[PDB]
């Protein structure tokens, strides 16, 4: 559907929070990289 396509252009609301959200991208979502990804292996 459009998941990452809707933070696409609203992705200029939040700096400051960007920085930190990536923060918990390399804490929390360190090993959620690789786990989930293929949902259509037709």
């Amino acid at each position: 559907r459009y998941p990452y396509y809707l933070s696409d252009i609203t992705d200029a609301f939040s700096p400051q929070v960007l920085a930190a959200v990536i923060f918990i991208y390399f804490a929390a979502l360190s090993p959620a990289i690789t786990f989930g990804g293929l949902l259509g292996e037709k």
